[PDB]
């Protein structure tokens, strides 16, 4: 027998490089073989995130997951002082939720807007008028929303702020987008953007990958006018220092950075990097097509995001089924792991699919097609 | 050439098997194997803490660093209605002041009790003292100081805690101590221990290792008592659930661990207690008698930390030298890595050198003969 096939959302299987890459004998953090690797890695962060070095954004990476992101973007908005304390949260399923009570818990009076029906992105006309009829300090969208598989417009979200409310913080989940689907940090004027390790950028789970605009990290240093962070290991005060001399190949200390995981995520960059992230969003896009079309048309299934439709995210699948414990477990049993729903409400009507990095790219990898032919029989019960 | 050898103190060099227990492919973080892996990571945890699980103490294993570990007792502690928010922070050098940092970060009022000298522990009846004439909700040691490399007894400690002010809780910074010092959760009544990964207990660097006693988590987790937690990825009302039902064997779902990293630390805790933790400790005072007696005695230096005495962690070395980047620059050059001083006063007047985990135990790594031999060279000119 042999390791399962992951096709889940995150984490996802890694190519040989970057697995092996893990593999490694410690480095010091401050040794000059280790800030070598920190360097290209804080460099490749922004490029990942498609900024300009001259954009003067500051990457972060850091242990943790995700879901740091948003207690890094909370945690260095809210401050002592925040003048303004409102954030609009553009909720696309449970992560936007998620975000939003994080956002709470750290002091933000929090408003909601949310789509017409469950698998589809908020409507923007909706979006301005939330942004007119009041003024806050941020806004989030959840680029692509693990738990429905739903895509957002930030091209046409990041225009509907420049236009309503221009001085409000434009904030990214691009978790389960960065890596996979189209996103443009310095064209579309994000803030603050957070990716994870294990989605779409193909390395191993345990860092917090968020990038900050200019303009948003002269308002989270801006002591003397907003105050402090209420809080220490998430402080961007405390961090940027530290970015900073990696990037420069010098090397400093705040806490021990995870050697074995940013030289994994080193080999990581580089080769979505290598090869191009316009070559490596339609790789992606042409496997979800080729699998929700499989599932939809093929096996007349219904997705949990509008498809065919621009709301349909290319990194995973969400597709309601009659039984789907069942078609999980019948999977399972033969290699492969695919996901349940984690949804408040929908949760156990419906599965959710992988298909991310190399599995996606790379098509040598049977991962997918075997993983359709399952379901294809799953369902022959 | 080769990789240089790693003589810091954290990271630390790795044992083949917890080093390639990273290099595995991807699991998915509520898989049954995965769900294995874990479980049998957080009972390891109580256990290496040397708590019992009849304690009823509750585990955490995150993405993060020990750094972390302030911010969760922090944020746990210093709750929305927190009845009592002085803390007694007794600090042996660089890392008690950080926390004692945090500890402010987070809202609580600090008092700091320090040693008549650098490289000395705080005196026992000086911190009775404090803690009688004020009545502190928590009071922090740091175990085992790593920019002085001074250890603490907490034994004493401990009791005069039990003693003067039972009450208070008692969080120890045991990040350089667990696997490598004597250390008793239960035994001396720890309310919150908080470790790493890279340091003694030799595994990779990324994850957070915490202990809380069943009193704290009492006090933790009573909302409607001492209110909630000013954050989000470090609240242990969060978290909590997650941890029990991995411990059940059952997996859920909060924040992505860190599946690979996990791997990693699950073979680590094996090896530590497949051993013996006894004898893990008297490795590491073997290793560390013989090396700072060559150090001290063998080459006439001056040990940071009063030697021979209680007072100098097992765990590294601390030892002033004329010109420490020189002999760090001279070791260096010979493919091995020790450290500099990171202290806000005696900062450049000395080196530090690791021997923990697999390099102080494991009496075939010439790792530390070797080390002494170039810093005895290094002295030479
Ligand atoms: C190494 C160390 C820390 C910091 O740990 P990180 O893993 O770098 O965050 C905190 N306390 C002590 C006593 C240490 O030795
Ligand atoms: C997977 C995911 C998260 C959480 O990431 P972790 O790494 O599990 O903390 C947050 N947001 C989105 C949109 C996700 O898809």
């Amino acid at each position: 027998k042999s390791v399962d096939t992951l096709l889940i959302p995150g984490p996802i299987i890694l190519s040989g490089a970057v697995q092996k890459a893990l593999d490694v004998p410690s480095l010091g953090h401050t040794s000059p073989e280790f800030v070598s690797i920190f360097q290209r890695v804080l460099k490749n962060t922004r490029a990942v995130f498609k900024s300009a070095a001259a954009s003067k954004s500051q990457p972060f990476v850091l242990a943790g997951s995700g879901t740091l992101g948003w207690d890094i973007f909370a945690s260095n908005f809210i401050l002592s002082k925040a003048p303004n304390k409102n954030v609009l949260v553009v909720s696309t399923g449970t992560f936007s939720d998620r975000f939003a009570d994080c956002l709470r818990s750290y002091g933000a009076q929090v408003d909601v807007v949310r789509p017409l029906k469950i698998g589809e992105s908020v409507p923007l006309e909706l979006i301005t008028e939330k942004l007119s009829q009041n003024s806050y300090g941020a806004v989030t969208v959840t680029h692509v929303d693990t738990s429905t598989a739903v895509l957002s417009d930030l091209k046409a979200i990041s225009q509907a702020i420049k236009q309503t409310s221009p001085e409000t913080f434009f904030v990214v989940d691009a978790v389960c987008s960065i890596g996979c689907e189209e996103f443009e940090f310095d064209e579309w004027g994000v803030d603050f953007a957070l990716t994870a390790s294990q989605k779409a950028i193909g390395a191993p789970a345990g860092l917090s990958i968020s990038l900050c605009s200019s303009r948003f990290m002269d308002y989270a240093l801006n002591d003397s006018k907003n105050g402090h962070v209420h809080g220490y290991f998430s402080s961007l005060r405390r961090w940027t220092p530290i970015m900073e001399n990696y990037e420069a190949g010098k090397g400093a200390y705040f806490a021990t950075p995870p050697v074995q995981l940013i030289n994994s995520l080193d080999v990581a960059l580089k080769e979505i990097l290598e090869e191009g992230l316009h070559k490596r969003w339609d790789l992606h896009r042409e496997m979800s097509d080729w699998f929700k079309d499989s599932l939809v048309n093929g096996l007349q299934l219904t997705s949990v995001s509008r498809y065919p439709s621009n709301m349909s995210a290319h990194g995973l699948t969400a597709v309601y089924v009659a039984d789907p414990p069942d078609v999980i477990a019948f999977l399972k049993s033969h290699g492969v792991v695919i996901a349940g729903g984690i949804h408040k409400d929908i949760g156990p009507k419906y599965i959710r699919i992988g298909h991310m990095g190399v599995t996606a790219c790379n098509k040598n990898l049977p991962y997918m097609k075997n993983c359709f032919d399952l379901i294809k029989l799953a369902l022959q019960r």
